[PDB]
């Protein structure tokens, strides 16, 4: 179990050398580092969509604030009704105040209906939308990527390690202790190239990500589509009546 | 006993913290009034909150406002988005189809956000602006006349205590007297309330004018977004 803390220890000064700028860095194959590199890029792009995505589907930040406490508190959040429904039912109950028959009464109510179906509509759009675009990229950034990250630190650690066996090696005298360093040498490098090969069969199913992402911007697409069209024949419906 | 006489000292202070009825016509021109500024405010403030649903927003507004000093033009989220995704199709590589879309629906983006941003400005041009100026310039005048009359009621309502306390003869006449100053005051200002009170019926048209405008807005705003999506669908 203290050997454990001895592979810490020499992990350690080897990375503080390392970075004392004394010691170098074994540099890796271009290919994994290439690799490693876009799946970086991807998820810090994917991120940055699904969060802005998210603000423009729901624009009020306090509300989310709340969601956020009731979500950490593991309860509720009290359903709330969109502003283009709520507008209407204001208008409704004004136009019936200001007398039915009268025009403007019969308009104020006539748009009040509008307005509710409006926004009826919305909710369907944010349903839809989550269910298909949010979701899938979330389920990504995760799980598969939580992996890599894995995998990533068990390289690195393993080059430190690699590093460290050299770096012992350089200042090796003893003939006797020399040889042992050389087969410590042999026998860390072995697990590093094994590690370099999980790493890289990993990152080899990011190419399937991006096509994946694209069949789910399509869906978003669709859903944005339906709520315009939709908005768009109530209203002409409205002013046929007005 | 005790408590009742404190009961009673209640109900005194009661009194204290706690009327000429005018011809129905007028009264009930009066609620007419009444209810149309109520309503007219509320649909003039939800409309607003529609138009622009960030709080904080209006609140930076309301400072800028008050600081008199021009409020900076943040970007909408359409076009925020369409920077965001435009910016990173370029960077996985605009040839590959995923970069080729992200572009494609970032350029999209930001002409709605554009149209947004139109949109906006009519309704408060043509819709808001009217409304606003009636409730804060016309409501006022009318307050103005009722507060005066209101006065002239207390002073009559006063008027008749001092007549039903007129004992002298001369007190009498002269309790009459000033009673009859009052009416005429009174009627004088009825007058003027009915005639702003009959001007109700005209703000109803302006108003209606106003309605009918909006909604041609909104329409133009859901046209011109349809056209765009349709667009980006023969895109891709």
């Amino acid at each position: 179990l203290a050997a454990d803390a001895g592979t810490f220890l020499s992990r350690a000064v080897q990375f503080t050398e390392e970075k004392l700028g004394q010691a170098e860095k074994t540099e890796l194959d271009a290919h994994l580092e290439n690799l490693l590199s876009k799946a970086e890029c991807t998820k810090i792009w994917t991120e940055k969509i699904m969060k802005q995505t998210e603000v423009l589907l729901q624009p009020n930040p306090n509300a989310r604030i709340e969601e956020f406490v009731y979500e950490k508190l593991d309860r509720k959040a009290p359903s709330r009704i969109n502003n283009p429904e709520l507008l209407g039912q204001y208008m409704i109950d004004a136009g019936t105040e200001f007398g039915p028959g009268t025009a403007y009464g019969n308009a104020l109510i006539k748009c009040g209906e509008t307005q509710k179906r409006i926004g009826t509509a919305d909710r369907e759009l944010i349903q839809t939308s989550a269910l298909n675009f949010l979701t899938p990229l979330r389920n990504f950034i995760e799980g598969d990527y939580k992996t890599i990250a894995k995998e990533r630190k068990l390289l690195q650690n393993k080059r430190l390690d690699l590093d460290a066996a050299k770096t012992r090696l350089k200042k090796a005298k003893a003939a006797e202790t020399r040889n042992s360093s050389e087969q410590e040498l042999r026998i860390t490098q072995s697990e590093f190239d094994r590690q370099a090969e999980i790493t890289r069969l990993l990152l080899e199913g990011i190419s399937s990500t991006h096509a994946h992402h694209l069949r789910c911007l399509n869906d978003f697409v669709e859903a944005q589509m339906t709520y315009y069209a939709q908005c768009y024949q109530y209203m002409l419906d409205l002013q046929k009546q007005l």
